[PDB]
């Protein structure tokens, strides 16, 4: 990507929070429920006990505030379950989601991570939502097409996604970002 601000530091935390996130839960073979981080603040994601991950994170020890952070969205990172069968009812996958970007930002963080993911979709969340994880845990089996569902677990799901690719999404005006892994 071009240099912009905060999307080195963006698409760095999610590298970041991935190695936390295997560290602390991959053992358990399952990941932990979406709970909201909306409402977080540099102090309470130390002390909020409902189980949003980025805070069980920051509370193991793993993780520390800025690198839990998205600086585009000014929101701490959504982080939820993701299935890896039709109607699992256990998150053997996690999904994070990157809220509020603008076409560009979108662009530059799929340029930079797209291909490192095994699921990758586009959507709308603004900054202040998580619209994809609020929506319940993430399907990673989805059928890809050339706009949203990007990347997945379907039959010829692992596209590459290459500069030209990226021009086919990442087209409205504030953009969202969901990257998941088994």
């Amino acid at each position: 990507g071009s240099d912009s601000r905060t999307v080195s530091e963006l698409v760095t935390n999610t590298n970041t929070i991935r190695v936390a996130m295997k560290d602390a839960y991959q053992r358990d073979g399952k990941y932990p429920d979406y709970q909201a981080p909306l409402s977080l603040t540099a102090d309470s994601i130390k002390t909020d006990s409902t189980g949003i991950a980025v805070a069980q994170l920051v509370q193991l020890g793993k993780l520390t505030p800025d690198e839990a952070r998205n600086g585009i969205s000014g929101d701490y990172i959504g982080i939820g379950g993701a299935i890896t069968s039709s109607g699992s009812t256990i998150n053997k996958g996690f999904a994070m989601e990157l809220n509020g970007l603008s076409q560009e930002q979108c662009r530059s963080i799929l340029g930079q991570v797209g291909d490192n993911w095994e699921y990758v979709a586009v959507g709308t969340s603004p900054s202040g939502s998580y619209d994809a994880l609020s929506a319940g845990a993430v399907n990673m089996l989805a059928a890809t097409d050339n706009t949203t569902i990007l990347r997945s677990l379907a039959a010829n799901g692992q596209v590459s996604l290459t500069a030209e690719k990226i021009l086919k999404t990442c087209t409205a005006t504030v953009n969202s970002i969901t990257l998941a892994s088994r």
